[PDB]
Order: C-alpha cells, then structure tokens, then sequence
C-alpha cells in the first residue's frame, strides 16, 4: 500500500555537481525560477480532478525558503526531519524519512479525499537527494545543468550525467521532456547571470 508511484528528483547543478552555497543557491536565473514552478505544479489534464503534486524537501531547505513563499503554493508540501517536535505550521506535513513521507501521504490523501496525490518531486537539499538517489522508486531526474564551476559548499551525491552512470541514466530527447512537462521548454543553452545553463530530463529503468 506504499510503492505504486515513481519519485522524480528536480535539481539545478553545476558541471562539477555543485548545488548550493551558504544555505542558498549561488545563481539568479529567471527562467529557472519559472521552470521549477511550472514543473513541480503542472498536473496533466488526464489526471484526476482532485490531483495535486507533492514536493518533498529537507528541513534545511524548508528553513531556506522565505516565509513569504511558504508553503510552496499549489503543491502538497512535506518536510523530512527527524525532529518530531518541530512546528511547520499551516498543516504542512512532517515525516522522519522518505518512506515515512510516502506512507503519510497515502494515509492522508486516500480514496475519498478532495485532494489526491499526483506526481511526487524531491526538491532538495543534498542530504535528502542522497536518500532519494538510493530509493528504488526514483526513476526520473529533471536537471538544470549550469555550465560554470560556481563555488559551492554542497554537492549532488551521485554523478548521474557522467560516463560511470551512463548505462543506468539516459538523457531523453527534448521533445520527450516537453511531453512530460506538458509545455514548450527552452531548448539548448540559456544565458543569464554571465554563463549558460539548460534544462534536461534523465531517466532510468526501475
Ligand atoms: N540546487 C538545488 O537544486 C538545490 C540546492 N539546495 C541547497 O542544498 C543545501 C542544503 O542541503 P542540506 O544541508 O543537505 O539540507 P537538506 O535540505 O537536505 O536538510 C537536511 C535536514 O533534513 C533532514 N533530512 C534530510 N534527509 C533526511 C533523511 N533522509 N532522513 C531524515 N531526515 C533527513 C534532517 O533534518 P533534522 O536535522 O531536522 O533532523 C537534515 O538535517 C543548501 O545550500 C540549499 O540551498 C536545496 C534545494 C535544491
Ligand atoms: C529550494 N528552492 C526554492 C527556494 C525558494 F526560497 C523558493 F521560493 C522556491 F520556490 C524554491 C529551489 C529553487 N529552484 C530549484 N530549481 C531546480 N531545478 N530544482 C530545485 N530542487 C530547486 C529548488
């Protein structure tokens, strides 16, 4: 009653797998903002009327979101923390692992519920990404690759774009990214903030 759904990871990272610096993201990318909001919020119209996507995030990532942007609107938010006592407010769900979050979600958004789970996204940070990359239901990575070795203090845990992982993770065609996201997506290099970046979708077989 717990693993009938794939997990998707969404991440922005450098070519050296850097993902963060000083509890924030060391870049200011307008399209990337638009894209993260769209991908995590989009529900295909063939999915049920009640459907909403889930964002799962680590406690440090939650604490990095400014209060005025919390919870992330139009998505079911879950914070993974081993601190049972931590008050999230607004009915935001708290869970002590990735699988505890999945069990809580299925228990809460059940047969009857006016809200039903659609896609489930892991949105960071580094420690939660490590658990997700180990999870047997993770099959899809929406990667924004940043073409500059911007100095970071936190790194992505598995080098999924590198030769060593290339028999498991495969980059899909841009039109398949656009099919899955349901909307035209900029194709190829985008240049803001002094360097190029681009959107990619990588998948693996479970
Ligand atoms: N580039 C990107 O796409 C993204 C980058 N980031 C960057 O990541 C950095 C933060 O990463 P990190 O410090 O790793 O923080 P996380 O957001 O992963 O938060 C870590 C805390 O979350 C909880 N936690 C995480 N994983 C688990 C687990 N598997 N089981 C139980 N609890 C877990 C623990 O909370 P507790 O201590 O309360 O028990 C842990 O101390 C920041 O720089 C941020 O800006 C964040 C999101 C996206
Ligand atoms: C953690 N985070 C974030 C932080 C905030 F303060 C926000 F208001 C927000 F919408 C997202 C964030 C931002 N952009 C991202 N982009 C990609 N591609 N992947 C992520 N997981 C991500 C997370």
């Amino acid at each position: 009653m717990n693993q009938q759904k794939s997990l998707t990871l969404i991440v922005a990272l450098t070519t050296s797998y850097g993902i963060g610096r000083s509890n924030s993201l060391p870049w200011k990318l307008k399209k990337e903002i638009s894209y993260f909001k769209r991908v995590t919020s989009f529900v295909p119209t063939f999915d049920s009327f009640e459907s909403m996507n889930v964002v799962l995030m680590g406690r440090k990532t939650w604490e990095s979101i400014p209060l005025q942007f919390r919870p992330l609107k139009g998505r079911i938010n879950v914070v993974i923390t081993r601190n049972e006592s931590l008050d999230l407010g607004n009915g935001i769900h708290s869970a002590k692992s990735l699988d505890h979050a999945l069990e809580l979600l299925y228990r809460t958004y059940g047969s009857e519920s006016s809200v039903q789970i659609n896609r489930i996204f892991v949105i960071g940070g580094a420690q939660l990404y490590k658990a997700a990359m180990d999870h047997p239901k993770l099959d899809r990575i929406m990667a924004t690759i940043i073409y500059k070795d911007i100095h970071c203090d936190v790194f992505f845990p598995l080098k999924f774009r590198d030769k060593e992982w290339s028999s498991v993770w495969k980059k899909e065609k841009h039109s398949d990214l656009e099919s899955w996201v349901g909307t035209k997506v900029p194709h190829g290099k985008i240049n803001e903030d002094g360097f190029d970046y681009e959107f990619e979708m990588w998948t693996r077989d479970l």
